[PDB]
């Protein structure tokens, strides 16, 4: 048990490994928040995806989509991350 | 060996590259748990996702889901990462 | 709320853990900017991927694709991340 | 070329970015080893996840699987990243 | 306007968050080159999916797979992450 446990507490490895444990975790509470709740409110939009033809010589030549409104949800991803975390850092810490 | 091994041991490229190797590995364990186990208990819930009528100008007109309960399985994703790391990594360090 | 929200703010666990909240959340606005808008414009290219005849022991032995231009949309992926990170973040900081 | 190739050698960007270039790169060799070689021996466990009768008010009424295979595979996702980083990076460094 | 683009620039976040921007985007370009130029050549090899038998008592029991050269589709990006970075980022820096 010595090799793994006692090397843990040193230096910046505990400041960081658990910190990218916070970067991926919280931004999933809040991204999967965007894209499950809101991106369907952004999938009711639909006006996008003006038809496109790409004739692949391997035979995919019916049509394609140039679909824009998930870019609209890509800001719903970033902003509400940057809203769910912007509230919690400013209130107890930034002051 | 010289170009790689010698410039292996330096600086933060270990405390910081290996530390985003603890981030993914521990949060590819516990997140892959959250949806292996809990989300289909939350997907047993199901009563979510009242339909969302989005008529694409490309021609998909059946229907869409404003699909909630994987959001509920994202709080399950942020919370239960923050407890499995609160005991293995925090209880023998913070104490 | 005490042991949690006040161990919140000490050291590099705020600067680093949310900089990867900014690592994933910022690029997702601009990566998905390049994949909903551009990669479909790069699906109009379509030329690349002359077939590959490759069998498996399961048995898939019809045809493969040796497909390039998403390499040519992965490059559009790295570049505009660099442009969008250079404008809102670096242009007010490099000054 | 001066704004790019002289702001790079400053501070910790080289030690920190190339690091998360190491972080994701290395576990991309190890987590996929987990899930390509082993996770499908873990789907050879087979008997997991007795059907989960979940009533959706919206249209799915046949069954739900809650597969513990991929949790036990996530245990193969965190244990096996630990060995690959301990042998190539730590044995000549911890010594 | 102010509190955003002026608290933006302080400390290491314009390093760190843009440095993990470097960790997200660079590995993605080299890995999709690895996934699009190369997967074809690698799915021509067919080392993957050696037939296996895993009895789901929940009803997938026809034939299974144990993917071996998806391990071989992964080594190609980890090393090429370590090869594409060495020419663009390292050779004018290590000098």
């Amino acid at each position: 048990l010595k090799g793994f446990k006692e090397f843990l507490a040193r230096g910046n490895i505990v400041d960081l490994a658990v910190a990218v444990v916070i970067g991926t975790a919280f931004t999933a509470l809040v991204t999967k928040f965007t894209d499950s709740i809101i991106t369907p409110l952004i999938n009711r939009i639909g006006v996008n995806a003006q038809s496109d033809v790409g004739i692949l010589r391997i035979g995919i030549g019916g049509g394609q989509t140039i679909d824009l409104n998930v870019l609209l949800s890509a800001a719903i991803n970033f902003f509400l991350i940057a809203f769910a975390v912007y509230f919690l850092v400013v209130l107890p810490y930034n002051t």
